[PDB]
Protein backbone atom coordinates (compact mmCIF):
# COMPACT_ATOMS: atom_id res chain seq x y z
CA UNK A 1 0.00 0.00 0.00
CA UNK A 2 2.69 2.63 0.74
CA UNK A 3 6.10 0.77 1.00
CA UNK A 4 7.83 -0.49 -2.19
CA UNK A 5 11.62 -1.28 -2.54
CA UNK A 6 14.12 -0.46 -5.08
CA UNK A 7 17.30 -1.72 -5.72
CA UNK A 8 19.93 0.40 -7.13
CA UNK A 9 24.07 -0.08 -7.53
CA UNK A 10 23.70 -3.61 -5.64
CA UNK A 11 21.48 -2.20 -2.69
CA UNK A 12 18.07 -2.16 -1.38
CA UNK A 13 15.85 0.61 -0.27
CA UNK A 14 12.45 1.25 1.46
CA UNK A 15 10.95 3.58 -1.18
CA UNK A 16 7.37 5.05 -0.23
CA UNK A 17 6.36 8.12 -2.18
CA UNK A 18 7.39 10.97 -0.36
CA UNK A 19 11.05 10.30 -1.13
CA UNK A 20 10.43 10.24 -4.63
CA UNK A 21 10.48 13.79 -6.93
CA UNK A 22 7.88 13.15 -10.20
CA UNK A 23 9.87 15.44 -12.18
CA UNK A 24 7.30 14.56 -15.24
CA UNK A 25 7.53 12.68 -18.70
CA UNK A 26 9.88 11.54 -20.46
CA UNK A 27 9.71 12.06 -24.55
CA UNK A 28 2.89 4.80 -22.78
CA UNK A 29 2.98 6.23 -19.18
CA UNK A 30 6.59 7.01 -17.62
CA UNK A 31 7.59 9.52 -15.45
CA UNK A 32 11.29 10.67 -14.51
CA UNK A 33 11.48 10.73 -10.92
CA UNK A 34 14.21 11.22 -8.63
CA UNK A 35 15.00 9.33 -5.91
CA UNK A 36 16.01 11.38 -3.11
CA UNK A 37 17.48 8.35 -1.14
CA UNK A 38 20.16 8.61 -3.65
CA UNK A 39 19.61 11.38 -6.36
CA UNK A 40 19.41 9.27 -8.83
CA UNK A 41 16.61 9.50 -11.65
CA UNK A 42 14.59 6.49 -12.25
CA UNK A 43 11.76 6.07 -14.96
CA UNK A 44 8.74 4.66 -13.57
CA UNK A 45 5.60 3.20 -16.08
CA UNK A 46 2.47 2.45 -14.87
CA UNK A 47 0.44 -0.47 -16.04
CA UNK A 48 -3.30 0.01 -15.24
CA UNK A 49 -4.93 -3.44 -14.66
CA UNK A 50 -7.98 -1.87 -16.99
CA UNK A 51 -5.17 -1.19 -19.84
CA UNK A 52 -4.95 -2.39 -23.74
CA UNK A 53 -4.45 -6.69 -23.34
CA UNK A 54 -2.14 -6.26 -26.26
CA UNK A 55 -0.20 -3.72 -24.46
CA UNK A 56 -0.38 -5.30 -21.43
CA UNK A 57 0.99 -8.41 -22.30
CA UNK A 58 4.23 -6.63 -24.25
CA UNK A 59 5.03 -4.78 -21.33
CA UNK A 60 4.89 -7.86 -19.31
CA UNK A 61 7.15 -10.06 -21.61
CA UNK A 62 9.72 -7.04 -21.75
CA UNK A 63 9.65 -6.82 -17.99
CA UNK A 64 10.55 -10.72 -17.90
CA UNK A 65 13.27 -10.21 -20.23
CA UNK A 66 14.73 -7.20 -18.11
CA UNK A 67 14.48 -9.43 -14.88
CA UNK A 68 16.61 -12.34 -16.09
CA UNK A 69 18.67 -9.87 -17.43
CA UNK A 70 20.68 -8.43 -14.67
CA UNK A 71 23.83 -9.62 -15.80
CA UNK A 72 24.19 -8.04 -19.27
CA UNK A 73 25.58 -4.80 -18.90
CA UNK A 74 24.33 -3.46 -22.11
CA UNK A 75 20.73 -3.80 -21.21
CA UNK A 76 18.28 -1.38 -19.74
CA UNK A 77 17.79 -2.75 -15.53
CA UNK A 78 14.66 -2.86 -13.46
CA UNK A 79 14.99 -1.28 -10.12
CA UNK A 80 11.73 -2.69 -8.84
CA UNK A 81 8.47 -3.24 -9.04
CA UNK A 82 5.09 -1.91 -7.15
CA UNK A 83 1.68 -3.44 -7.14
CA UNK A 84 -1.57 -2.16 -6.06
CA UNK A 85 -4.97 -3.43 -6.59
CA UNK A 86 -4.98 -1.03 -9.79
CA UNK A 87 -1.91 -0.50 -11.45
CA UNK A 88 1.95 -1.61 -11.71
CA UNK A 89 4.59 0.68 -11.53
CA UNK A 90 7.87 -0.54 -13.10
CA UNK A 91 10.80 1.39 -11.64
CA UNK A 92 13.84 1.36 -14.27
CA UNK A 93 16.88 2.62 -15.19
CA UNK A 94 16.81 6.52 -17.16
CA UNK A 95 18.89 6.34 -19.88
CA UNK A 96 19.41 10.17 -21.58
CA UNK A 97 18.03 9.47 -25.03
CA UNK A 98 17.74 6.83 -28.22
CA UNK A 99 20.21 7.10 -31.36
CA UNK A 100 17.31 8.16 -33.47
CA UNK A 101 16.61 11.11 -30.85
CA UNK A 102 20.65 12.28 -30.65
CA UNK A 103 20.72 12.11 -35.00
CA UNK A 104 18.00 14.98 -35.03
CA UNK A 105 19.61 16.52 -32.70
CA UNK A 106 23.10 16.25 -34.40
CA UNK A 107 21.17 17.31 -37.40
CA UNK A 108 24.07 14.53 -39.21
CA UNK A 109 26.55 12.03 -39.06
CA UNK A 110 27.17 10.90 -35.49
CA UNK A 111 30.83 10.33 -35.29
CA UNK A 112 32.42 6.77 -36.11
CA UNK A 113 33.92 6.31 -32.51
CA UNK A 114 30.77 6.75 -30.47
CA UNK A 115 29.30 4.36 -33.09
CA UNK A 116 31.77 2.10 -32.67
CA UNK A 117 31.21 1.77 -28.98
CA UNK A 118 27.65 1.91 -29.42
CA UNK A 119 28.42 -1.47 -31.75
CA UNK A 120 30.30 -2.87 -29.32
CA UNK A 121 27.48 -2.67 -26.74
CA UNK A 122 24.51 -3.34 -29.03
CA UNK A 123 25.99 -6.53 -30.43
CA UNK A 124 26.57 -7.53 -27.44
CA UNK A 125 23.39 -7.22 -26.06
CA UNK A 126 21.77 -8.34 -29.46
CA UNK A 127 23.92 -12.07 -28.37
CA UNK A 128 23.23 -12.08 -24.96
CA UNK A 129 19.20 -11.79 -25.71
CA UNK A 130 19.48 -14.75 -27.86
CA UNK A 131 22.21 -17.39 -26.14
CA UNK A 132 20.83 -16.67 -23.14
CA UNK A 133 16.61 -16.12 -23.56
CA UNK A 134 16.49 -17.54 -26.85
CA UNK A 135 15.13 -14.29 -28.18
CA UNK A 136 15.36 -12.95 -31.56
CA UNK A 137 15.27 -9.16 -31.08
CA UNK A 138 13.09 -8.76 -34.39
CA UNK A 139 13.55 -4.48 -34.31
CA UNK A 140 16.83 -3.38 -34.17
CA UNK A 141 16.68 0.38 -34.97
CA UNK A 142 18.14 3.60 -33.57
CA UNK A 143 14.97 4.31 -31.31
CA UNK A 144 16.14 1.33 -29.32
CA UNK A 145 19.86 2.03 -29.17
CA UNK A 146 20.45 3.78 -25.93
CA UNK A 147 23.08 6.42 -24.42
CA UNK A 148 23.18 8.30 -21.51
CA UNK A 149 25.44 10.52 -19.54
CA UNK A 150 27.68 8.52 -17.94
CA UNK A 151 28.42 7.39 -21.43
CA UNK A 152 26.49 3.62 -21.28
CA UNK A 153 24.98 2.43 -24.14
CA UNK A 154 22.35 0.06 -23.80
CA UNK A 155 19.52 -1.62 -25.73
CA UNK A 156 16.07 -0.39 -24.89
CA UNK A 157 13.16 -2.60 -22.90
CA UNK A 158 10.58 -1.72 -25.45
CA UNK A 159 10.18 -4.57 -27.39
CA UNK A 160 13.22 -6.80 -25.95
CA UNK A 161 11.24 -10.06 -25.32
CA UNK A 162 11.15 -9.96 -29.63
CA UNK A 163 8.12 -10.38 -31.68
CA UNK A 164 5.60 -12.42 -28.66
CA UNK A 165 5.75 -1.38 -40.56
CA UNK A 166 9.61 -1.42 -40.63
CA UNK A 167 10.31 -1.91 -44.17
CA UNK A 168 13.39 0.67 -43.86
CA UNK A 169 15.52 -2.17 -42.26
CA UNK A 170 13.90 -5.00 -43.38
CA UNK A 171 16.45 -7.15 -44.87
CA UNK A 172 16.07 -8.57 -48.24
CA UNK A 173 14.97 -12.54 -47.03
CA UNK A 174 12.09 -10.73 -44.92
CA UNK A 175 10.46 -9.39 -47.78
CA UNK A 176 8.65 -11.72 -49.66
CA UNK A 177 9.42 -14.71 -47.69
CA UNK A 178 7.67 -18.34 -48.65
CA UNK A 179 5.35 -18.77 -45.01
CA UNK A 180 4.64 -15.30 -42.98
CA UNK A 181 2.39 -17.15 -40.94
CA UNK A 182 5.45 -19.17 -39.82
CA UNK A 183 8.43 -16.22 -40.02
CA UNK A 184 10.89 -18.77 -39.76
CA UNK A 185 14.38 -16.21 -40.33
CA UNK A 186 17.02 -15.89 -37.83
CA UNK A 187 19.28 -13.68 -36.12
CA UNK A 188 20.75 -12.75 -39.49
CA UNK A 189 18.27 -10.42 -40.06
CA UNK A 190 18.67 -8.15 -37.11
CA UNK A 191 22.50 -8.32 -38.02
CA UNK A 192 21.05 -6.17 -41.85
CA UNK A 193 19.16 -3.82 -39.40
CA UNK A 194 22.14 -3.10 -37.22
CA UNK A 195 23.95 -2.64 -40.78
CA UNK A 196 21.24 -0.10 -41.93
CA UNK A 197 21.13 1.80 -38.57
CA UNK A 198 24.86 2.24 -38.21
CA UNK A 199 24.91 4.06 -42.13
CA UNK A 200 22.08 6.00 -41.42
CA UNK A 201 24.00 7.16 -37.99
CA UNK A 202 27.36 7.65 -39.37
CA UNK A 203 25.83 9.57 -42.56
CA UNK A 204 23.15 11.56 -40.85
CA UNK A 205 20.88 9.82 -43.90
CA UNK A 206 18.84 6.98 -43.61
CA UNK A 207 20.00 4.72 -46.52
CA UNK A 208 16.03 4.40 -48.05
CA UNK A 209 14.70 8.25 -47.47
CA UNK A 210 14.48 9.20 -51.03
CA UNK A 211 11.55 6.55 -51.43
CA UNK A 212 8.05 7.57 -51.46
CA UNK A 213 6.09 4.80 -50.09
CA UNK A 214 6.93 1.57 -47.85
CA UNK A 215 6.86 -0.62 -51.02
CA UNK A 216 9.54 1.32 -53.03
CA UNK A 217 12.02 1.24 -49.91
CA UNK A 218 11.45 -3.18 -50.34
CA UNK A 219 12.07 -2.65 -53.94
CA UNK A 220 15.41 -0.57 -53.34
CA UNK A 221 16.56 -3.37 -50.33
CA UNK A 222 16.02 -6.24 -52.98
CA UNK A 223 17.01 -4.35 -56.25
CA UNK A 224 19.77 -2.09 -55.52
CA UNK A 225 23.59 -2.78 -53.77
CA UNK A 226 23.89 -2.89 -50.14
CA UNK A 227 24.08 0.44 -48.95
CA UNK A 228 27.34 0.67 -47.48
CA UNK A 229 29.51 3.40 -45.71
CA UNK A 230 30.83 6.07 -48.19
CA UNK A 231 34.10 6.48 -48.89
CA UNK A 232 33.86 11.18 -48.51
CA UNK A 233 33.47 11.41 -44.42
CA UNK A 234 36.57 9.24 -43.41
CA UNK A 235 35.46 6.19 -41.90
CA UNK A 236 38.04 3.53 -40.82
CA UNK A 237 38.58 0.37 -43.33
CA UNK A 238 37.10 -1.56 -40.22
CA UNK A 239 33.74 -0.15 -39.72
CA UNK A 240 33.20 0.20 -43.33
CA UNK A 241 34.03 -3.70 -43.18
CA UNK A 242 32.13 -4.57 -40.22
CA UNK A 243 29.00 -2.30 -42.36
CA UNK A 244 29.96 -4.62 -45.72
CA UNK A 245 29.86 -7.32 -43.47
CA UNK A 246 26.11 -6.83 -41.72
CA UNK A 247 24.89 -5.54 -45.60
CA UNK A 248 25.54 -9.18 -46.61
CA UNK A 249 23.01 -9.07 -49.14
CA UNK A 250 22.30 -13.10 -49.51
CA UNK A 251 21.90 -14.25 -45.61
CA UNK A 252 23.55 -17.54 -46.10
CA UNK A 253 26.92 -15.76 -46.00
CA UNK A 254 25.83 -12.92 -44.02
CA UNK A 255 27.98 -13.42 -40.47
CA UNK A 256 26.06 -13.98 -36.72
CA UNK A 257 26.95 -12.43 -33.87
CA UNK A 258 29.53 -14.34 -32.54
CA UNK A 259 31.38 -13.93 -35.85
CA UNK A 260 31.02 -10.00 -35.39
CA UNK A 261 32.22 -10.27 -32.16
CA UNK A 262 35.17 -11.46 -33.61
CA UNK A 263 35.29 -8.41 -35.95
CA UNK A 264 38.48 -5.94 -36.10
CA UNK A 265 36.01 -2.99 -35.57
CA UNK A 266 34.59 -4.61 -32.38
CA UNK A 267 37.86 -5.31 -31.26
CA UNK A 268 39.48 -2.06 -31.85
CA UNK A 269 36.48 -0.51 -29.84
CA UNK A 270 36.64 -2.52 -27.17
CA UNK A 271 40.27 -1.16 -26.51
CA UNK A 272 39.82 2.60 -27.57
CA UNK A 273 39.41 4.94 -25.05
CA UNK A 274 36.15 6.89 -25.82
CA UNK A 275 34.91 9.71 -23.51
CA UNK A 276 31.34 9.12 -24.76
CA UNK A 277 30.01 10.80 -21.99
CA UNK A 278 31.62 14.02 -22.18
CA UNK A 279 30.54 13.86 -25.81
CA UNK A 280 26.95 13.03 -25.02
CA UNK A 281 26.90 16.19 -22.42
CA UNK A 282 28.21 18.76 -24.88
CA UNK A 283 25.96 17.29 -27.19
CA UNK A 284 22.81 17.60 -25.11
CA UNK A 285 23.62 21.28 -23.62
CA UNK A 286 24.22 22.34 -27.24
CA UNK A 287 20.97 21.08 -28.82
CA UNK A 288 17.27 21.25 -28.18
CA UNK A 289 15.00 18.28 -27.59
CA UNK A 290 12.69 16.95 -30.74
C1 LIG B 1 4.73 11.20 -7.24
C2 LIG B 1 4.23 10.43 -8.25
C3 LIG B 1 2.80 10.01 -8.28
O1 LIG B 1 2.17 9.85 -7.22
N1 LIG B 1 2.21 9.82 -9.48
C4 LIG B 1 2.79 9.97 -10.80
C5 LIG B 1 2.91 8.64 -11.49
C6 LIG B 1 1.58 7.89 -11.50
C7 LIG B 1 0.85 7.94 -10.16
N2 LIG B 1 1.45 6.98 -9.21
N3 LIG B 1 2.81 6.69 -9.14
C8 LIG B 1 2.94 5.88 -8.09
C9 LIG B 1 4.31 5.36 -7.84
C10 LIG B 1 4.52 4.05 -7.42
C11 LIG B 1 5.80 3.55 -7.28
C12 LIG B 1 6.89 4.34 -7.58
O2 LIG B 1 8.19 3.94 -7.47
C13 LIG B 1 8.48 2.61 -7.21
C14 LIG B 1 8.97 2.18 -6.00
C15 LIG B 1 9.34 0.85 -5.85
C16 LIG B 1 9.24 -0.02 -6.92
C17 LIG B 1 8.72 0.43 -8.13
C18 LIG B 1 8.33 1.74 -8.28
C19 LIG B 1 6.70 5.65 -7.98
C20 LIG B 1 5.43 6.16 -8.10
C21 LIG B 1 1.69 5.64 -7.46
C22 LIG B 1 1.12 4.88 -6.40
N4 LIG B 1 1.85 4.24 -5.50
N5 LIG B 1 -0.22 4.87 -6.25
C23 LIG B 1 -0.96 5.59 -7.09
N6 LIG B 1 -0.57 6.36 -8.11
C24 LIG B 1 0.76 6.35 -8.24
C25 LIG B 1 0.83 9.36 -9.63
Amino acid sequence: KQTGYLTIGGQRYQAEINDLENLGEMGGQVWKMRFRKTGHVIAVKQMRRSGNKEENKRILMDLDVVLKSHDCPYIVQCFGTFITNTDVFIAMELMGTCAEKLKKRMQGPIPERILGKMTVAIVKALYYLKEKHGVIHRDVKPSNILLDERGQIKLCDFGISGRLGCAAYMAPERIDPPDPTKPDYDIRADVWSLGISLVELATGQFPYKNCKTDFEVLTKVLQEEPPLLPGHMGFSGDFQSFVKDCLTKDHRKRPKYNKLLEHSFIKRYETLEVDVASWFKDVMAKTESP
